[PDB]
């Protein structure tokens, strides 16, 4: 369960997908 954080430096592969 991870935080749904989008920001240049977070990596949405594996949690915002």
């Amino acid at each position: 369960a991870c935080k749904s954080t989008q920001d240049p430096m977070f990596t949405p592969k594996g949690c915002d997908n």
